[PDB]
């Protein structure tokens, strides 16, 4: 049922494809576009998009859901992924990362490098061209325009963050704070990860009330804020082979959920360890802060929070998902905890 | 008369930016943004933020000019001196510049690096954030959103077909063609440096006809395509203290207005100096080829092309105009023409 979920989304990217790709002047340009959306736009888990698809499926009533509303909503999810893929060029860079989704970064392929800051750029202009071509005579087209708007603006204020407080070659250990990590993550992350699907499938089905939304924005921001330390969890601790990238965190100096709780619960002589070994590129450093990590019982204070996390999401959906249908929230809880 | 209009026009800034970085969690990232925009969007020449505010007082009627109308019209020319600082910001990584405006280009600034790239898409960000402010009661908001998306995508694919154009390393002399640069420069600089700035203007005073649009386009992507071919010319015979900047067209193999002059009157002996010399880093490379263009009189060349230029932008002014002022037209190409 998933799995069909998914194949059904991915059978619509060649139309989008086809209507981005659609005078022969820019011709050459038009096959870099192409060439740009195929190699990062494909290969995800697709969450976002989907979490559209499916929360419009369940919050319009099926008499609305003709072709082409649902043709509008798969579009829109597919708007989602084309932040997503713009948003992960360019972090890439900025996070000297080496693979994303199983393959080698767009700007490390040969032939590729700085260019693909122009190329990220286009998968976001991208956006706005099929939401004009699609929804330009919705009554929410204007909303929709604004929340993406808003959901970059917010994931970049959230990326200024996340960079300040790694600065490369300086000790930040003193800015690796709970209070500063909840701040990143909810801007980086939880925004555009979580409010924004969830908020467009709400609009689309005439859901526009203030109240309505900062009651979803609630249970949402806390379920991007656990996706978030899970990212961090699993740029140590997953398999390569299923996260399909390689962690940079430690050798870039971040601020990330494990270094925050290393610090809470370092001795003296821990946190000298942790000063003379964090942020720096030498893979010996890199495994001695592993090791510290793995010495402070990491990987079992991040399943005693999944847990506590878990149950902290479902009492907010208990509390703030009405009017909305449950099954909402919980098909999107479903994707991120196992 | 000229100077006062741009005083004017910078004593506005200081508003932009307060409104900009007015919760105290993201305070670090906010002052990362001042920092970005005091330094990226102060130091030029404001021609397109101006053409917005002269366009706009000669379109609509005095007595309509109150002091939001007046404060609207300022907004949105800095929203146009935004997007000039994001292209700009990513186009000097782009292009491995080393000064902008008379400083060290943003990215080369030690501590900055590719976090520029993040900052680059705040500038734009804000464009959207100031439009929301001060233009969102406003009956031309959705066009003026329209217009700025428009507007970056045709830049991008501009780009696009630029740096598709240079590629690091390998020679692409046969494609150096007048058709080729023709679309590049219509595409990365005549739409949003020359048609932007009017069309915000013609929109805010409520003239949004199509054939209105398409007829000041006319003129508009004419005047864009000299200015690109000037910027080209002064990238390697033009005076740094007053360009502000280091050109870098011939070590990065740019399909340059002097390189495809220079394609069109080369001997066979001239083009086998070009094929080994252009699109390399070696000074003494850069320099043989600069010795070619002398050889063949390419400042001359120009300079006979800026008079032929001048008179058929004057020609489509007389053929097109009406019933905008022309003053409208002839302010800008002052602004370009010596
Ligand atoms: O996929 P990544 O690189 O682990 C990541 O989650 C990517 C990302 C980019 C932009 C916003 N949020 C997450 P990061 O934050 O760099 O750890
Ligand atoms: O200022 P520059 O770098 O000479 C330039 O004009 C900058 C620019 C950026 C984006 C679009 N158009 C021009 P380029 O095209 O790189 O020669
Ligand atoms: C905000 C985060 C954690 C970045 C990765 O998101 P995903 O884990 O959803 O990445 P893809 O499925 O799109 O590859
Ligand atoms: C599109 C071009 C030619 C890039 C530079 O524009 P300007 O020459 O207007 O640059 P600033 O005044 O903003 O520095
Ligand atoms: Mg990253
Ligand atoms: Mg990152
Ligand atoms: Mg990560
Ligand atoms: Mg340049
Ligand atoms: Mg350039
Ligand atoms: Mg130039």
């Amino acid at each position: 049922v998933y799995a069909q979920e998914k194949q059904d989304f991915v059978q619509h990217f060649s139309q989008i494809v086809r209507v981005l790709t659609e005078h022969p002047e820019i011709g050459d340009a038009i096959a870099r576009l192409k060439e740009v959306l195929e190699y990062n736009t494909i290969g995800g888990k697709y969450n976002r998009g989907l979490t559209v698809v499916v929360a419009f499926r369940e919050l319009v009533e099926p008499r609305k859901q003709d072709a082409d509303s649902l043709q509008r909503a798969w579009t829109v999810g597919w708007c989602v992924e084309l932040l997503q893929a713009f948003f992960l060029v360019a972090d890439d860079i900025m996070d000297s990362s080496l693979t994303r989704r199983g393959q080698i970064c767009w700007y490390q392929k040969p032939g590729v490098g700085l260019d693909a800051i122009n190329d990220a750029n286009l998968l976001e202009a991208c956006i706005y061209r099929l939401l004009k071509l699609y929804c330009r005579e919705q009554p929410y087209y204007l909303n929709l325009i604004e929340l993406f708007l808003q959901s970059s603006y917010q994931t970049e204020i959230g990326q200024t963050l996340d960079l300040l407080t790694a600065p490369q070659g300086n000790v930040d250990l003193v800015r690796f704070t709970e209070k500063r990590y909840k701040s990143i993550v909810k801007y980086k992350t939880a925004f555009y990860s979580f409010y924004l699907p969830i908020a467009a499938a709400m609009y689309m089905a005439g859901i526009d009330g203030e109240k309505e939304h900062a009651n979803a924005k609630k249970i949402l921001l806390e379920m991007g804020e656990f996706a978030q330390i899970q990212d961090d969890y699993l740029d140590l601790f997953g398999d390569p082979s299923v996260t399909g990238k390689i962690g940079t965190d430690i050798q870039d100096n971040k601020c990330s959920w494990l270094v925050v709780q290393c610090l809470q619960r370092a001795t003296p002589e821990q946190y000298q360890i942790l000063k003379e070994n964090y942020g720096q590129k030498e893979a010996e450093k890199v495994a001695r802060v592993k090791a510290l990590y793995e010495e402070l019982d990491l990987p079992a204070v991040f399943l005693q929070y999944e847990e506590d996390s878990y149950s902290h999401i479902m009492a907010l959906i208990e509390q703030y998902a009405a009017p909305l249908p449950p099954a909402v929230f919980l098909g999107l809880a479903r994707k991120i905890y196992k």
